């Protein structure tokens, strides 16, 4: 009889002087109950909803099945503090690690049943944070990892197909009307995706859609380094799961994974 | 200043929003801009657009409030159940709900729209004209009835398979038959022309919406201003056009909410 209904509430935390703003979906439960929890990392220049309600749908699916879902705007993204011109991926990694501690400190979170979910660059961040905080995560799920982003910018000299070679001349990179700064580009040399990601030995699921513009080889590279990886290739899935059939599939595959790793273990 | 999260219930749906409240004395109220996002968008709008506008207003003493419409973003409701009529109902109800908020000066209250949100704002303003100090519309998607009903496309994709498939696929969201059946109920320009307050429309020359729709609005506004931004696009998705849209809009709301 002890019972409260599910709730969608807004949460904040402070990391390195920035207020990060987020949404928590807490399942139905009893007072004092703690829930297995999935912390979601959005992609580059994205927001915590992700594209076309993607993380919202995933959050509510988890909530309806007894798994709490938490998702923040990264620093310099969405409603969190920070100018895009100051964004660096190293800062995103620092924040992702700090968000594990912040979210585990929330009273409704079962710290022993805590996982990461990523989309696009958020999957890359999740893979690196998982390697550096390996004992903190029950499992790791990565959608459409944008693990080519260093190769693309540093070797192909483009960012989502647009040249990066005018940054010094113009003073910035124009990302859909946001000003991306020199600091982002100068920091890229510091990132090592796969050497760090392979340190995580827990259950990993990667979901890759055959229409993803990221080459499939990057998902296979992850798998080479994972002791307990599963790679699901979704026929006609795309990078953001932007068809009704592939959206249903990504929600199902992910709920299946977190049921197995968080609810049945 | 402070960024607060607000909710209101309309027709059984909880709408979820963000309020940017300026710094002030305890008990102070502020002129307020209520922002309407576009079709299948969220209350941030694309690439931080509404967030940037909200903080610009907040820093200048104007409170900014922006909700996810029903069936959008974090608000309740499935996209398959979305209709424009219920967006118009929610937009009207949001005027009353936001005016009832503690920090909102109900006498200095305006609407801002982007894309379909501008169309909704134009209709609600025409129908609730005494409630609004001013109206600003970015990139109004006022061709949307013509495109769907006459050209049988929705952002370039056919709508002629909806009956057979049971839905329209909008970037992985199921849009339902209810949306299309409801389009016959919608009148843009005869509603919009009723509003006599100051209106500003900002239109970018790279907008895929034909410029003629903004001129049609102007023909019906007694106090309209049309700004054409060279090389601006529908979502203000270049750094120069983003600076321009924020500046033009701050200027308009300074004039209409801070200096009137």
């Amino acid at each position: 009889n002890l019972y409260f209904q599910s709730m969608i509430k807004f949460v904040t935390t402070e990391i390195n002087g920035l207020t990060l703003r987020g949404t928590a979906h807490v399942p139905d439960g009893e007072p004092g109950q703690q829930f297995p929890t999935v912390l979601m990392f959005h992609g580059f220049g994205a927001v915590r909803d992700e594209g076309f309600r993607l993380f919202i749908q995933m959050s509510n699916r988890l909530m309806e099945n007894g798994i709490a879902a938490v998702r923040f705007d990264f620093g310099c993204h969405g409603e969190s503090d920070g100018e895009f011109e100051d964004f660096t991926f190293s800062q995103e990694l620092n924040e992702g690690s700090a968000l594990i501690d912040a979210v585990k400190s929330m009273s409704f979170v079962d710290s022993t049943k805590f996982s990461l979910l990523g989309e696009s660059l958020g999957s890359v961040a999740a893979s690196i944070v998982a390697g550096k905080r390996s004992t903190e995560l029950t499992s790791l799920c990565m959608w459409s990892p944008a693990a080519s982003f260093l190769d693309e910018i540093l070797n192909d000299h483009t960012l989502q197909g647009k040249t990066v070679d005018n940054v010094e001349k113009d003073g910035y990179f124009d990302f859909y009307g946001l000003k991306l700064g020199k600091a982002f580009f100068d920091d890229l040399k510091n990132i090592n995706i796969f050497d760090n990601a392979k340190k995580y030995q827990g259950p990993v699921k990667i979901v890759y859609g055959t229409n993803d513009f990221i080459p499939e080889k990057y998902s296979h590279k992850y798998m080479d380094g994972y002791e307990n990886g599963e790679l699901v290739i979704v026929q006609d899935g795309d990078h953001g799961w932007q068809s009704v059939p592939s959206r249903k599939r990504i929600l199902d595959e992910t709920m299946k994974f977190f049921r197995k790793t968080l609810l049945e273990a």
